């Protein structure tokens, strides 16, 4: 047999060869599983002969080879064949498979596709095969003879591939089945065949078999269809996610989902780095562009592969882009739809990019690290773009909401991440210490933030030590910030503490100004966390009691610092100023430095206060001013000497009861009432003279608020306190804002005193007061003040003027006294003060909404329609009652307390209603001639509303008023035609810029006629509104240009809803709804419009801008009717 067969091969084709095969025809079955077990390189030749003994030139030939490939392939796979036996017969199989005709080839790749129906080949290898089959298939384009001829080696190759598409895959074999159209060149049908059924499976395999396959699949994208590829690896995981997420709403499943979800992107990363396509794909796909897409763009799974893929340099720029771009856009829509009802009814609420973002980091937990230091990185880019920047130099929502979210990212990556820990933190600081005069606040709270989480971490850090070195570098409101939050370090490491104070020590030697402004500000701090235990008889920290760790601190550590404070008493009087302030915060803190703070008060005071009884001026005011070389500055600013002094003693007499001190307090007391009692009696000379005035002015606004506190009985006492106003008011008349030296906790406490205050004793108390009646609304004005002043900054000028709860408290303490005396002109500024009061607890101190509320006695909703009421309540009776011309003022901020209010009511609520449906009462039934009162109420009523349905019933009816009241060529003629006007125009605007939006979403699609036929009723509802104004004769100065950029919006608005539809209907019928108001606009509109231009002309003795858009309007009407159905464009001319 063998032997007889190796002649055939030395000796010629066909008549050696060929004859002996059909001698045989009956098995080389048995011949060959046999010969193989025998020599396996007896049977790798055994091939070569047999197959050169069998060409595509004779049939017998050619239809016998079609028995010895199915023998080799039999064998390959159920045999247990060694691998150098199996891979050489493929081998031979693979470079001899070559000239087999048409219908051979179909016939072979059909008996693989039956194969993979059932089969347990335990061999892939078989497979090889079957892309040498395919391709030489598709290199004939001929008809082939099989079956219905009819089709192409291209087609055949196509069906054949088609019909393995659709057959089941073996969950085996099926990565070396995905191996296989490795090799096999494919179309772009076949791709997304081939593609999209791979994708199929990937539900059906446990999840740690998925990687590997999408390795498998990822290799085919190269050759491949990029997009359908990762859009399907993404789709699928989101998928995923969806429901690992609302199994978290109701560890387990976390290990597996994202410990594989890290391998997929890590693999995904991996190929786009081999092929850059696959990048730019990537991106493409993912790229927001029209912000319907970017909501269902960008997913948890998403953002962290385009974090991971950070790691590749080229795609780093690109995807924080695409992100940062990202983060803004889904801020800024949803921040659209909480403001218009139509947009809520057409467009559901979407998850927003931000919280997308932070489940990342969430998720990173597990095992992703390749996707942190992109993390990071981003987290500081927001903060770097979004931070504040101009306000530090002389819609910021998404510039805030964006910053917060690098914050966010920031401190949650810190507190997930122990390894870039030390990196967060060092990338802070050098930001902090390194940049200019640009605005660091936002850092220096996360750095508050990160150590606060855990101050453990840093206690040591070098870091944060190295960075007082540039403490007086720095800008003052920097070192503070700096310090006061770096405070739970320092009552933790020693060494941290001991070289700041020897940091600060050396600070307080520095010419400069504001070195020494800074050193201060270190040492009362420290002195806020430091005690002794000394020598003695919020629980700061003992600094003495290790003596052999601390080589700085000693049991002289207070004092010590006091006297090197000491010295700043003689330095500029700003320094002066601040260490008064330090002084009373810092004794209430420490009890032992009473004596210490004290000397130093007192003798202070020695230098300003004349001692012989009775010489009339009590303080000597010469002193205070200083002049050097033409220029005179004020040091020793006495008034805060005294109200330091003041708010000390009323300290000391008040807290401590538990000697010297007693007779240091009591020479004050003395001293005080000396004052008391004596006190009551440009150009440089005038500079000097102005600035005594309002010294004074303070001194006796301090003498008034410690003559109070002394005691809150006597009638002699008040007596000397109107006295002292008297002294106050007196100067205020000879010549103030944020001057007033009262506490805001007097200013408190007098307020509730003075309304509330009755069922004391004494009567005479009010009355020594009330009777003065300037003394009464000067101290309501110190409050309306104040309130205003805490607008504008954060502080308030004295003790506990900087603390938050201290103020929450003293503006419920302040607000329902006010109220008090609202319900019950002093009553005029209350209003004005419980105006200020409300606006200030919802704009700063938001979450406790709930508390203050409270204070004036769902629920929060509640409480705010409970105030409504009884405002709008004294709002209708103003108007019910009204005589005549009676007030413009009261009414305009009582509205604004309501509008206020009526921004804590639930937009669904029904007590909302009760606001909206109010408003939409007193705007019919009432008119008035002050163009003050009615833009307001119409604010509020549109403000209302707009979360209501959409305003376009109010706008078109609303213009039917001024359009009857006005022209044509309740509001009254005063009221509707220069304000109402602008009002309604403005309004409509915003809800064209709704549309718009509504118009670019439906086209970036590439439900959605139910938004159609909205779009329709809104435009349709305000060419109605247009109409009835550019019919209508307007004041010429503002109205007419207000209502000219008015209209060519919306002619803008509908050649977008134009050439939308110019789209919508290359893939087509253009409804009723849009043929019906399309011709609606040249009716109504388009020669009402001209007419409107030409009033304007006539009477006056932009303009282009309003033709050009009716034109261009024109312009896509023209191109549309045309391309589409309808010649209604020739029905808008008749």
């Amino acid at each position: 047999m063998d032997l007889k067969i190796l002649s055939l091969a030395t000796d010629k084709t066909t008549d050696k060869l060929q004859e002996f095969l059909q001698t045989l025809k009956d098995d080389d079955l048995a011949s060959l599983l046999q010969n193989q077990a025998v020599k396996g390189r007896a049977v790798g030749t055994l091939l070569r002969a047999v197959l050169k003994g069998s060409p595509c030139s004779e049939e017998d030939g050619a239809l016998r080879r079609y028995k010895i490939y199915s023998c080799c392939i039999q064998l390959v796979e159920s045999g247990d064949l060694q691998q150098d036996v199996a891979s050489e017969i493929i081998g031979l199989l693979m470079l001899e498979v070559h000239h087999f005709p048409g219908p051979l080839l179909v016939d072979l790749a059909s008996d693989f596709v039956g194969a993979v129906r059932e089969d347990r080949l335990v061999n892939g290898k078989s497979l090889e095969l079957l892309p040498i089959i395919l391709t030489a298939l598709a290199t004939k384009k001929e008809v082939l003879a099989c079956g219905k001829g009819d089709l192409n080696g291209e087609e055949y190759k196509r069906q054949l591939i088609d019909t393995l598409c659709s057959v089941r895959w073996p969950q085996r074999y099926m990565i070396q089945l995905t191996s296989v159209f490795k090799d096999v060149c494919l179309t772009p049908e076949e791709m997304n065949l081939v593609v999209a059924k791979v994708l199929t499976m990937f539900s059906k395999l446990n999840l740690q078999e998925i990687p590997p396959l999408v390795y498998q699949l990822l290799v085919l994208s190269s050759k491949g269809s990029r997009r359908s590829v990762l859009d399907g690896i993404i789709a699928f995981f989101r998928e995923l996610d969806k429901q690992h997420r609302e199994e978290q709403s109701s560890t387990a499943p976390a290990d597996e989902l994202y410990h594989v979800e890290g391998t997929v992107i890590l693999h995904i990363v991996f190929a786009i780095k081999l092929d850059c396509e696959l990048g730019r794909e990537l991106l493409k796909h993912l790229k927001a562009g029209q912000q319907g897409d970017p909501s269902k763009c960008l997913c948890p799974f998403s953002i962290a592969l385009l974090l991971s893929l950070t790691r590749i340099q080229r795609f780093e720029e690109q995807v924080f882009d695409l992100l940062k771009t990202s983060v803004v856009k889904s801020f800024k829509d949803l921040q659209l739809l909480q403001g218009s009802k139509f947009l809520q009814t057409l467009v559901p609420q979407r998850t927003c990019v931000s919280t997308m973002i932070l489940e990342v980091v969430r998720n990173s937990v597990h095992s992703w690290d390749h996707v942190t230091q992109g993390l990071i990185e981003f987290g500081f880019i927001l903060m770097d773009s979004y931070g504040p920047k101009k306000i530090l130099d002389g819609s910021k929502m998404t510039n805030q909401h964006a910053c917060k979210l690098g914050a966010n990212i920031l401190l949650e990556t810190f507190k997930i991440h122990e390894m870039i820990r030390q990196e967060i933190l060092e990338q802070v600081l050098n930001r902090v210490v390194t940049r200019t005069s640009s605005p660091i606040n936002h850092f220096l709270d996360l750095f508050s933030d990160i150590i606060m989480y855990a101050p453990l971490i840093l206690q040591n850090c070098s870091k944060v030590t190295e960075t007082f070195d540039y403490l007086t570098f720095l800008p003052l409101q920097t070192v503070q910030g700096l310090l006061k939050a770096v405070q739970p370090l320092l009552k933790i490491s020693m060494s941290m503490r001991d070289s700041l104070i020897l940091v600060l020590r050396k600070a307080m030697f520095a010419s400069q100004l504001d070195a020494r402004k800074s050193a201060v500000a270190g040492f009362l701090l420290l002195l806020k966390n430091f005690k002794v235990l000394g020598s003695l008889p919020v629980t700061q920290v003992r600094v003495d009691v290790h003596s052999r760790y601390s080589a700085v601190a000693n049991e002289t550590f207070c004092l010590e610092i006091i006297d090197s404070l000491k010295r700043s008493l003689g330095q500029q009087a700003d320094i002066r100023l601040m260490l008064y302030d330090g002084f009373y915060d810092v004794l209430r803190r420490n009890s032992q430095l009473a004596s210490s703070i004290m000397q130093t008060l007192f003798s202070q005071l020695k230098q300003f206060y004349e001692p012989e009884p009775d010489l009339l001026p009590p303080l000597k005011l010469g002193a205070c001013v200083l002049t050097q070389g033409s220029q005179i500055f004020l040091q020793e600013p006495l008034d805060h000497l005294l109200s330091c002094i003041q708010h000390c003693l009323a300290w000391y007499k008040s807290r401590v009861v538990p000697e010297e001190e007693e007779e240091l307090y009591s020479e004050l007391d003395d001293m005080l009432e000396s004052i008391t009692v004596r006190m009551i009696k440009n150009t440089n000379v005038g500079i000097k003279n102005n600035i005594c005035a309002c010294l004074i002015m303070g001194v006796c606004e301090v003498l008034m608020e410690y003559n109070f506190s002394i005691s809150n009985f006597s009638k002699s006492k008040f007596e000397e306190i109107l006295s002292l106003f008297t002294c106050y008011k007196k100067f205020s008349d000879i010549l103030k804002v944020s001057d007033s030296l009262l506490s805001l906790k007097f200013v408190s406490d007098l307020l509730t005193a003075l309304f509330r205050d009755s069922i004391q004793s004494h009567e005479e108390s009010l009355s020594v007061l009330r009777s003065s009646g300037e003394f009464m609304h000067y101290a309501v004005n110190v409050t309306l003040q104040k309130i205003q002043q805490l607008i504008r900054t954060g502080h308030v000028s004295g003790p506990d003027g900087q603390n938050p709860d201290k103020i929450f408290q003293n503006l419920c303490d302040i607000t329902r006294v006010l109220l008090w005396r609202y319900t019950s002109s002093i009553s005029l500024l209350c209003l004005e003060g419980l105006q200020k009061t409300f606006s200030v607890v919802l704009q700063f101190y938001q979450p406790k909404v709930q508390q203050f509320l409270q204070a004036l006695d769902v629920t929060v909703t509640q409480r705010a329609s409970f105030q409504i009421r009884q405002f709008q309540r004294s709002l209708l009776n103003l108007l019910s009652s009204e005589e005549d011309d009676f007030n413009s003022k009261e009414a305009l901020l009582l509205i604004a307390v309501l509008s206020t209010l009526s921004r804590l009511l639930e937009p669904t609520s029904p007590q909302f209603v009760q606001m909206l449906s109010w408003t939409s009462k007193i705007c019919k039934e009432y008119s008035q001639e002050d163009a003050s009162f009615c833009k307001s109420l119409m604010n509020l009523f549109f403000s209302l509303h707009v979360l209501y349905k959409s305003p376009v019933t109010l706008l078109r009816d609303l213009s039917q008023d001024i359009h009857g009241q006005l022209g044509d060529i309740v509001v009254n003629l005063r009221t509707a035609a220069p304000t109402v006007c602008l009002l309604v125009l403005s309004q409509a605007e915003k809800v064209l810029e709704e549309v718009d939006w509504l118009i670019a979403k439906i086209k970036g699609s590439a439900p959605t006629l139910l938004i159609e036929k909205a779009i329709v009723m809104q435009l349709g509802t305000l060419v109605t509104f247009f109409h009835e104004l550019v019919q209508t004769a307007l004041p010429s100065g503002s109205c007419v240009d207000t209502l000219l950029k008015g209209l060519s919006k919306i002619y803008s608005t509908l050649t977008a809803f134009v050439k939308y539809y110019l789209q919508v209907c290359q893939s087509s019928g253009i409804p009723n709804t849009v043929e019906k108001l399309v011709k609606l606009s040249g009716s109504h509109l388009t020669p009402v419009c001209y007419s409107f231009i030409s009033y304007v002309q006539n009477k006056s003795s932009p303009i282009p801008n309003l033709v050009f858009a009716i034109e261009q309007y024109e312009k896509f009407l023209i191109q549309l009717s045309k391309k589409s159905k309808v010649n209604l464009m020739q029905h808008m001319k008749l």
